[PDB]
């Protein structure tokens, strides 16, 4: 009877039920507590359907990669809520996240049957994901390496090439391949840039500040290391470096880099004036 | 202007990344490849090839994407289980980081199914390796996922044998039946699915007994440290309950959540096994059977 149990088993697909789905998602359920692909729409005309799809699978590359992003940034909070790893802890968000990666990857088939362009709709997918893979990479490499590597600017931008526009391109390529009608790629690179260092401005212009407790080399941080390295200013470089390397909650602490960034390198004002220019190249 | 031309350059062009960039992101991967077991894996696939004859340039490269798969695999195992070693060594994230390390094992699994497209230049059979892919990484997850979620919210459910059989077989089965179908789809010469899902379950009932039996013997008993629901555990779980051992069922629910290094907290909750519930007897004489009904 064991054996006759046995065989009815290894001769079926695997079971998996309705239920067996619910426990898995309630990591990525709990992080969900799309005018900007209409937007592009206009210029790419995917029919309705189609959109619906292309938007489901950006929104769940977006969400895992923020569910495993927080378990790498250690971030307690995300949009003011308990971030998913603190609740379910740390092993089922990182396989729930992971695992939707993977059933993004399978709506992609629906999105056509078109032989041809779907060999392109996986490039892209897969060619973005590495992108994303390979920013976040450098991302963590530079913060947890501190301070055997100080990005510069140029590097900088390069990791958010990837780190931040991987996402942006792969959702605009995926909406060129797929569009019935000059590529906009170079445009929501751009994005991309802008969003991500107005992210890290924001961080801190708002703490009156995570990335500090993080220890990122975010965009201020970059400017204030290198500028004090080429004024020679020894001390004020040190103790930017002493500060992150705190990974410290501490708001007086915090504080205190932020006068370094705000009074000895003017850090913030400069990085205003960064994006203010980007925003420019667009207007 | 300068500024603008700049930024004019990099966003019409791909992003940057140089080898020096892939060496320093590889860390947390190149460390778990001085584990030894490739040959192992890679006699499975030849053997197999027997029967499929790819040729042995394709053969390769279905092996790199195994071996890619298995290794981005394990490193988040050991994140996930809390594991501090892994074949007689340290653990890449408790070396190089979580971040890092979860970072990288997924970056190789995109590296892995970038490969895929070196199978061959045909759209419909690229298209169904891309689903068998697709298909099995998405099983690998789903048992997994309750793998983990058993244990971490334990006593929310206790698994019975078939729920244990059923997990087994996307958690185990799924690279198993990945790595099979992938040749079958190749191959230029019955499927061999059934046969490769019972080594599967042979491998993990042996994988969950073995790490009890050597300790017992001699091994660390991790899987008691870790909490996890191993085949041993869940008979033991069951047969309690059945037998109304109210006691003994909930001691062995406390030390699973103790989380426990403790060895003679760890070696009381194996002769638990061996002589209240037989649940080592039970199993050893399960993995028996199985073998037999492939040997017969
Ligand atoms: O600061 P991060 O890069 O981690 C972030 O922007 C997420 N992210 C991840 C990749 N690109 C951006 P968030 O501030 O939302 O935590
Ligand atoms: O016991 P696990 O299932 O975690 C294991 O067998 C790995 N694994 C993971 C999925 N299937 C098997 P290992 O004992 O090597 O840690
Ligand atoms: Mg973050
Ligand atoms: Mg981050
Ligand atoms: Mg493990
Ligand atoms: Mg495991």
């Amino acid at each position: 009877k064991m054996e006759a149990k046995i065989d009815e088993l290894i001769n079926n697909d695997p079971v998996w039920s309705s239920q067996n789905e619910s426990l898995i998602s309630k990591p990525y359920n709990h992080i969900l507590l799309l005018n900007l692909i209409v937007q592009i729409n206009r210029v790419m005309n995917l029919p309705k359907d189609q959109l619906a799809i292309v938007s489901q699978i950006v929104e769940l590359l977006h969400n895992s990669s923020l569910l495993i992003d927080d378990i790498e940034d250690n971030a307690p909070l995300r949009r003011g809520q308990t971030t998913s790893h603190l609740i379910f802890g740390v092993p089922s968000t990182i396989n729930t996240a992971n695992y939707m990666y993977f059933r993004a990857m399978q709506l992609v088939s629906q999105l056509t049957t078109k032989e041809p362009l779907y060999h392109n709709l996986i490039t892209i997918f897969n060619e973005e994901l590495i992108n994303l893979h390979r920013g976040q990479g450098l991302d963590i490499y530079w913060r947890d390496f501190l301070p055997e590597i100080i990005p510069t600017q140029e590097m900088y931008l390069n990791m958010v090439m990837n780190k931040t526009g991987g996402l942006f391109r792969l959702t605009l390529r995926l909406m060129e391949a797929l569009s019935p009608s000059h590529s906009l790629v170079p445009f929501i690179n751009l994005l991309g840039i802008i969003y991500q260092i107005r992210d890290d401005y924001l961080n801190l212009k708002d703490f009156q500040a995570e990335d500090i407790t993080e220890g990122k080399l975010s965009f201020p941080i970059v400017h204030a290391l290198n500028f004090t390295k080429t004024k020679g200013q020894t001390e004020q470089h040190n103790e930017i470096l002493r500060i992150l390397l705190l990974r410290t909650s501490d708001k007086d602490i915090k504080l205190k880099l932020i006068q370094i960034l705000e009074f000895d390198t003017n850090s913030l004002a400069y990085t205003k004036n960064f994006i203010n220019q980007l925003v420019n190249m667009i207007k």
